[PDB]
């Protein structure tokens, strides 16, 4: 907050999200060390970019899931 602009990082994990059906997730990114809270980035087919904590179960499995999805179809990760 120097003078103009009240933002901070395109995707900052200020808090944690709620449980969401893995069937809605399409991709999962990672929080930037220069963005906000070191969490996880969840992207859904509906352009849903939320920040979930790695501890969250739905996230642990959600990840192990997409791990065997991206590869499929197109083997160009």
């Amino acid at each position: 907050m120097q003078h103009h602009g009240v933002t901070k990082c395109n995707i900052t994990c200020s808090k944690m999200t709620s449980k969401i059906p893995v069937a809605l997730l399409i991709h999962y990114q990672q929080n930037q060390a220069s963005c906000g809270k070191r969490a996880i980035i969840l992207e859904t087919r509906q352009h849903r970019l939320f920040c979930a904590d790695p501890k969250e179960q739905w996230v642990k499995d959600a990840m192990q899931h997409l791990d065997r999805q991206a590869a499929a179809l197109t083997r160009n990760g």
